[PDB]
């Protein structure tokens, strides 16, 4: 009975082995993903935050530009009236 | 002996059932893992996207204020001279 005891033996042996070999790869496969979600997240929270300077300069460019615009058609009705 | 063949027969069906078990269970932490980075790299993008939008407007008022503000001067020096 050696050879059908050794023959289910290398059948479960081989097993073993691509158990392990599995597990190594899928744990450098989710360290992966796992270290690309933590960067994204930094790259997106860093924009968030140049995000919101821009819109608080844009606030405020906004706010000039209209009132240029408001103090220039009163300059042109002094001109006319003149 | 029947005993250690059975034992090893009983043995490779368990083991048989587990590789199956744990290829679908990798696959489905992987597509977890793979949709959360998805999902934080359209935060990302829409946040970029916005930045864009936002230097682009920045650089418009900038031009228009600067024009705006050279023809109120000139408004103005028209009326002194009137």
């Amino acid at each position: 009975m050696e050879s059908t005891v050794n023959a289910l033996t290398s059948e479960l042996r081989d097993l073993r082995a691509q158990r392990e070999e599995a597990a190594a790869a899928h744990a450098q496969e989710v360290r992966r993903l796992q270290e690309q979600a933590r960067d994204l997240g930094k790259q997106r929270d860093s924009c968030l935050r140049e995000a919101e300077e821009l819109r608080t300069q844009l606030r405020l460019l906004e706010d000039a530009r209209d009132g240029l615009r408001r103090e220039l058609l009163e300059a042109q009705r002094k001109l006319r009236e003149s």
